[PDB]
């Protein structure tokens, strides 16, 4: 097995947006738009998201930082679902901090302390925008 990377593809403008948000260790997280999707993530609230969603943190070079993750089939089928870009949710997969973005994990040590997925809404031009182009 490989971890593909999630590429920016994956947020289209114009749709609501699952937001990554990371608190490391130290009290002001790390937030990436994660995936833009068509529906809100609701889970059983039976479950919690790291029953299904494992991150780990770790550096690509002497400046930039990747966060690799890996997603049980459950979370895997119902973010393809919700996703807007076509079903592009592997089990094993990577995304890239920027260089701004990368300095915080550096300083943290890598030592994630929670995280969630966290479903941010559309904005004023939004239905216009995402109809367009």
């Amino acid at each position: 097995h490989s971890y593909v990377e999630l590429k920016d593809k994956v947020i289209v403008p114009g749709w609501p947006t699952l937001m990554l948000e990371i608190d490391f260790v130290g009290g002001q997280f790390l937030n990436i738009p994660f995936l833009s999707v068509k529906e809100p993530l609701q889970l059983p609230a039976e479950k919690k998201l790291t029953d299904y969603f494992t991150i780990d943190v770790e550096p690509a070079g002497h400046s930039l930082v990747n966060i690799y993750f890996q997603i049980d089939d459950f979370l895997l089928l119902t973010l393809n679902s919700l996703s807007v870009y076509k079903n592009p949710i592997r089990k094993y997969m990577f995304l890239r901090l920027n260089k701004e973005q990368s300095k915080w994990a550096i300083n943290a040590a890598f030592n994630v302390f929670s995280y969630r997925l966290r479903n941010i809404g559309v904005g004023p031009l939004g239905p216009d925008i995402r109809s367009s182009g």
